[PDB]
């Protein structure tokens, strides 16, 4: 059957909400009441690539539009953008590289590291309302854990 996807949406340990800062970034920020309809609703695919009991290869859409989280090199360094796609041929089971995060689950939080880029992760910064990006560590000041919510 076609590739099996699940909406949700995602926050930061810090409990920060994402949402778009412009037509190709997120941002991450501190949300609640009527201001959370702003946040981003994601269409989380699983699909191809090695896996493990609590390492799950995803594609992260942006559900019912054709644009997908993609990790690539951008002036030499790793970088996470969304990237726009046919949307005749996806999502698929099959997805390109750039476009796949094993999603590991630890110590009840979830981390997305770069299928394409080992060790680099989706990340956030502790200021508020600062761009979501890919960062080279698990380590550091910025926050590399996120818990995930379903939506109808």
């Amino acid at each position: 059957a076609p590739v099996r996807s699940l909406n949700c949406t995602l926050r930061d340990s810090q409990q920060k909400s994402l949402v778009m800062s412009g037509p190709y970034e997120l941002k991450a920020l501190h949300l609640q009441g009527q201001d959370m309809e702003q946040q981003v609703v994601f269409s989380m695919s699983f699909v191809q690539g090695e896996e493990s009991n609590d390492k799950i290869p995803v594609a992260l859409g942006l559900k019912e539009k054709n644009l997908y989280l993609s990790c690539v090199l951008k002036d030499d360094k790793p970088t996470l953008q969304l990237e726009s796609v046919d949307p005749k041929n996806y999502p698929k089971k099959k997805m390109e590289k750039r476009f796949v995060f094993n999603k590991i689950e630890i110590n009840n939080k979830l981390e997305f590291e770069s299928a394409q880029f080992p060790n680099w992760y989706i990340s956030t910064s502790q200021a508020e309302n600062m761009p979501v990006f890919l960062g080279g560590t698990k380590g550091g000041q910025d926050i590399t854990d996120f818990t995930m919510q379903f939506v109808s």
